[PDB]
């Protein structure tokens, strides 16, 4: 049997947030305001999925990512309603079936060096996401000592990305030869897009 649900809201209204907490006590579960691996459900306000850290952490966690009409229906009925109808399609579903099937994490076998400055999605956010996605953080800019001898494969790679698993992530002007050796150059937008689609996208 399942543990009690652990819910969280992302980009929710103030009313929607009151409504959500009213469900938690009714469904006899916790509601959180900060994301944790124990979170079962992430509720978004609309239908589009949000590029917030919580929604992203939830996708990598294989959580239900559901429209707010789910909470409405739950309060309306005072039951846990079945989630699929409210699930946000594409990446979140993909990720949840990956979790349910015990398949490896999105960035499994991959390594990431975060180069330069990050405004849009800060650096600490990126670190959290590489770690939540089963990826590893390179503390040094990859050149050719450890670089060739890294011999992992990436499950979610289609592709040279299967076995060239190291990434220099940038936001700033990075002129270039997208791959040199086992190391790719990729903008953070590519990384974010991977997470939102639950996909190791081609470069």
């Amino acid at each position: 049997r399942d543990g009690p649900l652990v819910l969280i809201g992302s980009g929710l209204s103030s009313e929607q947030q009151k409504m959500l907490s009213e469900l938690a006590v009714i469904l006899k579960a916790k509601k959180y305001t900060e994301f944790d691996s124990t979170v079962t459900h992430v509720v978004v306000p609309g239908d589009a999925v949000q590029s917030t850290l919580k929604c992203m952490l939830g996708i990598l966690n294989g959580c239900w990512i559901l429209k707010f009409e789910w909470v409405k229906a739950c309060l309306r009925r005072k039951v846990c309603e079945q989630e699929e109808k409210y699930e946000i399609p594409e990446g979140p579903r993909r990720s949840r079936l990956n979790r349910e099937q015990l398949l490896p994490k999105l960035f499994d076998g991959c390594y990431f060096y975060l180069w330069g400055t990050f405004k849009h999605h800060p650096k600490d956010n990126l670190i959290k996401l590489v770690t939540a996605g089963g990826g590893q953080i390179l503390s040094r800019k990859p050149k050719s000592d450890v670089t060739q001898t890294i011999n992992t494969v990436a499950y979610h790679a289609r592709s040279d990305q299967r076995f060239c698993t190291q990434y220099i992530i940038y936001e700033d002007l990075c002129n270039y030869r997208v791959r040199q050796g086992k190391v790719w150059k990729a903008p953070s937008s590519w990384f974010i897009d991977c997470v939102m689609s639950f996909e190791l996208l081609p470069l």
